């Protein structure tokens, strides 16, 4: 339910989370935005669909909905995400080196929003240049 | 306006923080507590009195004031601050191991909100019990 607000994040920096995936869970959520009811990419692993539903949100109506099925790390285990925007498209980096690509639907050039929702505890963040 | 919203911070773990000071800024805030309302812990470097501001603010009640002149640090740098919340006290370690002492004077065994205000980027936050 953690909420980071108000940072800068601008086109060609990228954001390093490190975090837990609570035993036993069904999933998480980790949004990337300028606030709630925007939201430039929705990662959510859904260990119980067996998938990575990516999608974006714009306010109320989500956009069309991508699925990668490279689940490939477990919950018992502190993991850490790379995800690198870029004004055309966000590349997330799985911990397991499998490189991962959503585009920026919402022709946003600078995130300030994001947020940890479902069985993900991070233990911390670093925002590079 | 950077604000973590959220955090379970309990006594005993401890926040270290990073971040770059603005070129020129007179100074910055880093708050520590329940909310905007309740601070435990309202660290303020000022170089424009080349001092730390240190106190606590109880919705509308500012405490007595502490302030402490080890501010070693200059703008345009880069420091680390490393906040280790004991129950009854606040330990803060300043860049260069020099270590602050504020009591928790609301007596909060909890913090779960920080707020950085002032010409403070941050760039790290980790949190570990
Ligand atoms: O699209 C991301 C969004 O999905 C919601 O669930 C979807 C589900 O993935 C889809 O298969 C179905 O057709 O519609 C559902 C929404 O009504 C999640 O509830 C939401 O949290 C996001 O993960
Ligand atoms: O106590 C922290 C608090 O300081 C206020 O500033 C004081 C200042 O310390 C004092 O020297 C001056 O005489 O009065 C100011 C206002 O009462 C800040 O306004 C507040 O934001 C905190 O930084």
């Amino acid at each position: 339910e953690l909420e980071v607000k108000n940072m800068d994040m601008k086109p060609g920096s990228t954001l390093k989370i490190t975090g837990s995936i609570a035993d036993g869970t069904d999933g998480f959520v980790i949004n990337l935005g300028q606030g709630t009811d925007k939201l430039n990419l929705h990662f959510n692993p859904r260990f119980s669909e067996s998938t990575i539903v990516c999608n974006s949100l714009d306010g109320s109506n989500w956009g069309q909905e991508q699925r990668e099925d490279h689940l490939c790390f477990s919950p018992g285990s502190e993991v850490k995400f790379t995800v690198t925007f870029e004004s055309d498209k966000f590349k997330v980096k799985l911990p397991d080196g499998h490189e991962l690509t959503f585009p920026n639907r919402l022709g946003h050039s600078h995130l300030s929003y994001l947020s940890v929702r479902g069985g993900f505890n991070m233990s911390s963040f670093k925002l590079k240049e």
